[PDB]
């Protein structure tokens, strides 16, 4: 059995719940929100192929949705640092045989597909959280970008990430293989709707002019994201959470 | 013939593309780009003009845009520059028609405001509600669902209905003009061959969203009514309702 704590952040209506529900092809996440940002948790135990995953989904309804979003990152910081604080207290006890670990191991940050670059709120959130959680920036609703637009948008976002000295999670990796960092930020399409396309039933979004396919790597990066989040990089995300973000929290608190 | 058209909405909603799609040529240019390229530390209202020669007819078009609207972390009062601009043009007109010698009477009143709603698929955002409630009695608001190729047909019908319900709930008076409201638009100046015919559209790997295809979006309806059929009625409502209401308010006080 594994445990994974995954945080989702972005303005309402970016396909976030749809994306979570696409991860296990199951509408297992139905948040009530479609005041100040509230940080909430949902637990799902997934048993599939003789393996159990206890997934905690941490969401932040209200983020970025108000006229005045001043300090809307602060409830997110408070939640994350409070789990570091609990862990530090738990491991400092004389008897620590029971160790709960509620630390947030990944944050999907959904970027609206404007076609320009990052918004001021995107920059503030990532600058203020990047040393506290593994940030995976995602271009939301990628089926609203043409391929040329998507490539320009990715390049502009990565340039601005560098400009603001933001440290995102980059998915550390006999023939040459394109580097994953060259694909970032991943651009996703979500759907559990099955559509017949040329005699094959696929998940996608049906428009009068055609179908944007979730699992088609020429349409979006969902398959790559799902493979890394659930299978190949989950342990590394936990490792960085513990060995970097938590250890940096602890050293700061103990030195003070 | 003259017309003053305002566009308002957060950056990245296709606003400059839509203005560039209304006619045969682009209107924004590298020398005067769309409002997302003119953002300052505070929201601004900027006016530009172009002479359009369409169908043997000359249109002197003023475009008023508002760089930075809706783009900040704190968008408090970001509608105020728009209000100030609109009411200033009403003030200029009242001053002009109050002169003893009023032979000179320029008219710069804003005659239509396209307000771009992001296609979330849920409902209006708080900012959308605030803007429309605060401006609907100063200018003819035409709400638009931006980037409508973001929505499946069913999602779009649901989004339209929810927006209209919220418009009614908040008592917002949008420009009247048929039950396809708000119009959902797709913009593009890209010409694409689709089954042997050149059309304006947006080319995805899975197909082409056609801007002038009424089954793909409402751009044709907006273009025909804004530029051809309802332009004079927009001016008349501007003068006979919004300006006269400004004037009665100011002269009462
Ligand atoms: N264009 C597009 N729309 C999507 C996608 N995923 C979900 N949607 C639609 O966007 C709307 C909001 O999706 P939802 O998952 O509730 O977003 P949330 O508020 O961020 O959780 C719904 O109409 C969805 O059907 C996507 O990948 N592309
Ligand atoms: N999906 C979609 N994208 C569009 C549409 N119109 C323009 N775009 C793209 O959206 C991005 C922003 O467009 P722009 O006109 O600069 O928006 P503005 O900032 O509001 O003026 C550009 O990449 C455009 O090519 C549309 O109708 N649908």
């Amino acid at each position: 059995g594994f445990e994974f704590t995954l945080m989702v952040v972005g303005e309402s209506g970016l396909g976030k719940s749809t994306l979570i529900n696409s991860l296990f092809l199951t509408d297992l996440y139905s948040p009530e929100y479609p005041k100040t940002v509230q940080v909430e948790q949902s637990k799902v135990l997934i048993k599939e192929g003789g393996v159990q995953l206890l997934l905690t989904i941490v969401d932040t309804p209200g983020f970025g949705d108000a006229v005045d979003n001043s300090n809307c990152w602060q409830p997110v910081i408070d939640y994350i640092d409070s789990k570091f604080e609990d862990y530090l207290n738990a491991e400092s006890r004389v008897n620590r045989r029971q160790m709960p670990d509620n630390r947030v191991q990944c944050c999907l940050y959904f970027i609206a597909p404007s076609g320009h670059g990052l918004k001021p709120l995107d920059i503030e959130f990532m600058k203020r959280l990047h040393e506290k959680v593994n940030i995976i920036p995602l271009i939301a609703k990628a089926d609203t970008l043409t391929p040329e637009e998507c490539q320009q948008f990715k390049k502009q976002i990565m340039k601005e990430i560098q400009e603001h000295k933001i440290k995102i999670y980059e998915f550390p990796e006999n023939k040459l293989v394109k580097k994953i960092k060259d694909r970032l930020p991943l651009a996703v399409v979500g759907s559990n709707t099955i559509i017949e396309v040329n005699g094959k039933r696929v998940r996608g979004r049906q428009y009068p002019w055609g179908v944007a396919e979730v699992e088609n790597g020429e349409h979006c990066d969902f398959t790559i994201l799902r493979n890394m989040l659930i299978r190949t990089h989950m342990q590394d995300l936990k490792d960085v959470t513990n060995n970097v973000h938590y250890e940096n929290y602890r050293s700061r608190k103990l030195a003070a």
